[PDB]
């Protein structure tokens, strides 16, 4: 089962990415925060307030349960059940006036691509982000890498009805081959759907491509400029020397490969390190 090693790798990526842009005293808004599993990472950066929002009440209930189990934190934690992509964020936070907006950081891990189901949702997400963020603040996170996806798709001929690739532990299957029928181009940046099988994975939902060039050009339209687009492989290799020994002994041990180097290995390398990319934008102007 690859789940344990992949979870450790993603936790290392998130730890490094959070530290890269988050500063002590910051207010953080985390979109689609899930079960709130990055609280100690933001605590390590010394934040002052965490606001986490997820559409799943079950996941927010678990985040509440995990948070209340911790003791004497120096930062406030706010956890909200709400829709970050298909509705104005004002609806979600209306009943939470303790939120300190505008915030310093908007983060979103393994979830922003769901906002690309439609153009309306992608734009609502982006307007949500820039309305919450201070000028100068950062928007960062982790998403499936549309450029690796297009590489794999360009190797698949039009004769394949449901373009697919993978290895012993994962498989991507697209709903249709309109990409290939359209001369190896998505007919629309939005609504390009696939499923993702991972061995021993605990969830399965419709996935959507987030074409990075469309992401970047919409973000610019809403006042944000690109700061970071490194794939997980390059991001980890570049950053790990400076971090190996800053990690806890347990985090370091969980990252060990069979050869004693750090990261993932074998069949885990492609789904864990090539399929995903980091992103970061800085809000440089107000949106008109
Ligand atoms: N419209 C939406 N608004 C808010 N959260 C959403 C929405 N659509 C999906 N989600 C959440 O997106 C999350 C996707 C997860 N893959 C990631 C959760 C968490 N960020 C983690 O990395 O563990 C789930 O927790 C969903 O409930």
């Amino acid at each position: 089962s690859p789940i344990i090693k992949l979870r450790n790798f993603n936790n290392a990526i998130k730890y490094i990415l959070i530290d890269k842009f988050t500063r002590a005293g910051d207010v953080v808004l985390e979109l689609a925060c899930g079960k709130g599993g990055d609280l100690r990472k933001y605590g390590a950066a010394g934040i002052s307030q965490f606001i986490g929002i997820d559409i799943s009440n079950a996941s927010i209930t678990e985040a509440l349960k995990r948070y209340h189990s911790m003791k004497n934190l120096e930062y406030q934690v706010i956890l909200i059940t709400g829709d970050c992509f298909g509705e104005s964020l004002g609806v979600a936070v209306e009943s939470f006036p303790e939120c300190r907006f505008p915030c310093d950081i908007v983060s979103c891990q393994f979830a922003l691509h769901y906002a690309f189901e439609t153009e309306e949702k992608a734009r609502r997400m982006l307007l949500n982000v820039v309305k919450s963020l201070k000028i100068g603040g950062y928007f960062f996170g982790t998403i499936p890498d549309s450029e690796f996806i297009r590489y794999k798709m360009n190797k698949i001929p039009e004769s394949v009805e449901k373009p697919s690739w993978g290895n012993s532990i994962y498989k991507v299957t697209f709903s249709n081959n309109e990409y290939q029928k359209n001369g190896n181009e998505f007919p629309s940046p939005f609504g390009q759907m696939y499923t993702f099988w991972l061995e021993d994975a605990i969830d399965n939902v419709p996935e959507y491509v987030i074409p990075f060039e469309s992401f970047r050009s919409l973000a610019d339209e809403y006042g944000m400029e690109l700061e970071l687009q490194k794939g997980f492989n390059e991001f980890f290799v570049e950053e790990i020397p400076n971090w190996v020994n800053r990690f806890s002994p347990k985090m370091r041990e969980g990252l060990k490969r069979s050869d004693g180097r750090y990261g993932v290995e074998g069949v885990e390398k492609e789904p864990a390190a090539y399929f995903y990319t980091t992103f970061a934008f800085r809000k440089v102007r107000d949106y008109q």
